[PDB]
């Protein structure tokens, strides 16, 4: 449209695309069916266990966001649940959001966080990228600025490093500033993330198109070697042709347009002299972090 969506437009959009996904007739042994189950579990955590305890309206909840596929899927679900909770169940101009910036963050990701903060009406606190501090330390500063904060939404999954023992709702550790971690994406597998994200028709970080499946820092992170194209390997098959073809249609209000990667990231991807399937050709969680510079 001629104007960016208001938060109410964004939340309603997320509710409608999520309801739509949930309406797909899928076989019980399918990725989509599993993803529908994952959504319903997420919803229940937000609507039944989170929102009755902490207000998503008054700053008590902040949303941790760094433009990655997982926090992005979680954001869409969170926005969906806000609309469901207040409009549909009858139980704010911007969403309180926190991003801890670093000096080695991908430029494409920086641009994506900028672009989506506008699209999703995020009220984004951004830590100083040029300060040398731990995440804990950045979050302690954040909490001094917003001492109303009781809880923070995080898009961590069980398959992530240190994810095994995590719970949907739990306090931070002794060495962190004191708040509840709200972790409603824990049960999501990689195939579910891709399925829902491609069906959503939301713009996603362009690094994924170029074979990245995990976004660490600019030095350490490579396109996934399991996605490298070659003439003598069995070619990879796409699990998400339907979701792409049938992705959630937009109108004038909800219309989005595509962005190429940052120029400097394209350069590093050309320098490689290898080509890759996009990230959504990887559905094996064990291999999600395969694309990393060898160390030690
Ligand atoms: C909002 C939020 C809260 C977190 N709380 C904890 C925590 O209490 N304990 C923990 O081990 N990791 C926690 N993490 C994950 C860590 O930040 C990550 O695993 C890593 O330890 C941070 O690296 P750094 O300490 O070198 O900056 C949290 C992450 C986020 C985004
Ligand atoms: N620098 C940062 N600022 C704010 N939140 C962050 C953060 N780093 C991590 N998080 C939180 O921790 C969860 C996992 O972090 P990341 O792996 O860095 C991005 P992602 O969304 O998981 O996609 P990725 O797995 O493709 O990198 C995120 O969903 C986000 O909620
Ligand atoms: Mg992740």
């Amino acid at each position: 449209g001629a104007m960016v969506m208001r938060l109410g437009d964004a939340a309603e959009l997320c509710y409608n695309l999520t309801s739509s996904y949930l309406q797909i007739a899928a076989e019980s042994d399918s990725i989509i069916a599993q993803t529908q189950r994952a959504i319903n579990t997420t919803k229940s955590i937000l609507i039944n266990e989170t929102f009755p305890k902490w207000s998503p309206l008054n700053g008590e909840i902040s949303f941790s966001y760094n433009g990655g596929k997982d926090c992005q899927v979680l954001l869409l679900l969170y926005l969906s649940c806000l609309w469901e909770y207040y409009i549909v169940k009858l139980s704010l101009t911007k969403l309180p959001t926190v991003f801890i910036d670093h000096d080695d963050t991908f430029k494409t990701l920086e641009n994506f966080i900028e672009e989506t903060s506008l699209r999703y009406s995020l009220s984004l606190y951004e830590s100083d990228r040029d300060k040398c501090e731990t995440m804990a330390e950045a979050f302690e500063t954040f909490l001094q600025v917003f001492p109303e904060t009781k809880a923070i939404v995080i898009g961590i999954r069980h398959t992530d490093p240190f994810g095994e023992h995590l719970k949907p709702i739990q306090k931070t550790d002794a060495n962190w500033p004191d708040f509840y971690r709200l972790q409603p994406l824990l049960h999501w597998n990689l195939a579910n993330i891709w399925s829902f994200l491609l069906y959503s028709n939301e713009p996603i970080c362009e690094l994924y198109r170029y074979g990245f499946t995990s976004l660490g820092n600019v030095e350490e992170t490579l396109p996934n070697p399991h996605l490298r194209k070659d003439k003598n390997s069995t070619p990879l098959k796409l699990n998400f042709e339907w979701e792409i073809e049938n992705r959630y249609k937009h109108n004038e209000v909800t219309k989005a347009e595509p962005i190429p990667i940052a120029d400097e990231d394209l350069v590093k991807i050309e320098n490689l002299h290898e080509d890759y399937y996009p990230g959504w050709y990887l559905v094996d969680d064990k291999l999600e972090r395969a694309g990393r510079i060898k160390k030690k």
